[PDB]
């Protein structure tokens, strides 16, 4: 069994290995790579996203997030304050301010303990979730915008044509802005592209182990696990790694610079931070091997998950006898 302790894995493709996008994520698993639940990709020297980001600062962030954090400094959940809208150049002049920047620090990890010592003192604005693409379209490899859509995956393995798209989304952060523990919606992979700016460090649970993080969060958050069998749908519940390992948790850890993607294999739970300003691009996509996952993949039917249009193919074809339930939660 290859990666049998499940560790992150960074792969350096060469250009030749950078044209066939399936082909190279069936190469990582074929190492291994998706026992972790994350993997980094360097693209190789020779590529490039676009030419230049100095002409991105008229974008609207067209309804700002607050991210408001309640709990204790390792265990607390964030709700997700609306803000008016601004600009990047806006957004980007904000997250310099002496309230929102970076503080000093000597490295990543002293970085890290000071988040998790602090985080919940600050409310940071985060710009996410915000349709659109920052890949020129002449760059034909990895262009996060040009990908084999998750409606054909389906297609293409189970015969059956169904409505809907998959686009990708642009992420503007600054320091402290941060990512809960979630897995993808129907447990599809994810990519992401760092263009610009600062890091973004990640922690991620092994899928094989996904289960455990569960068990964890229903004993942590107990009232939301109450309301919901499924309230890691939500996307507000934040756990830190000293809490993690006082636990038994199994996790990793890593930090993506600006220029590296990451990808996220199915039901890898994955959490995170933003270390100053950055911009960030990604979508799901499916594989062959997702089908299995979507098909046992939990569902948030309380209400308050509320998703994407194309999620209702997904869950009326692959579990049908929970799409009554399921609908009845988004209407
Ligand atoms: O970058 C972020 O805020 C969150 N991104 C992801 O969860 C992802 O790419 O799957
Ligand atoms: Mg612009
Ligand atoms: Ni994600
Ligand atoms: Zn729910």
């Amino acid at each position: 069994a290859q990666n049998p302790n499940c560790n992150i894995m960074i792969f350096h493709p060469t250009k030749e290995e950078f044209n066939d996008f399936d082909k190279y994520i069936a190469y990582m698993e074929s190492q291994g790579a998706h026992r972790a639940g994350l993997a980094k990709i360097i693209p190789p020297k020779e590529w490039k996203a676009r030419e230049t980001y100095d002409n991105i600062s008229e974008i609207l962030i067209a309804t700002p997030l607050q991210q408001v954090a309640s709990g204790r400094a390792g265990v607390f959940t964030q709700y997700h304050k609306k803000k008016k809208a601004m600009t990047v150049g806006e957004y980007r002049h904000l997250a310099n301010s002496k309230k929102y920047q970076t503080p000093p620090h000597q490295n990543f990890e002293d970085l890290e303990r000071k988040y998790w010592k602090n985080r919940i003192y600050n409310s940071p604005i985060y710009g996410a979730d915000i349709s659109g693409s920052l890949f020129d379209e002449n760059t034909k490899q990895w262009n996060l915008g040009h990908l084999g859509t998750i409606q054909d995956l389906l297609e293409k393995e189970c015969g059956v044509v169904i409505e809907g798209v998959n686009t990708p989304y642009l992420y503007f952060g600054m320091w402290k802005t941060t990512f809960a523990w979630h897995t993808e919606d129907m447990d599809l992979y994810s990519i992401n592209y760092l263009h610009l700016g600062e890091p973004k460090t990640w922690y991620v649970v092994p899928p094989e182990h996904g289960q455990r993080l569960e068990r964890l969060a229903r004993e942590l958050f107990p009232g939301s696990s109450r309301g919901c069998g499924a309230f890691l749908r939500h996307k507000v519940a934040l756990i830190s790694p000293t809490v993690l390992k006082e636990n038994g948790i199994p996790f990793n850890r890593i930090t993506q610079e600006a220029g590296e993607f990451m990808v996220t294999f199915p039901y890898g739970y994955h959490a995170g931070f933003n270390h100053g300003f950055n911009c960030a691009e990604a979508i799901n996509f499916a594989t062959p091997r997702w089908i299995d996952y979507g098909k046992m993949a939990s569902q948030c039917s309380c209400g308050e998950a509320r998703v994407t249009f194309s999620m209702d193919a997904f869950v009326r074809i692959l579990q049908p006898e929970r799409y009554d339930l399921w609908k009845r939660g988004q209407d």
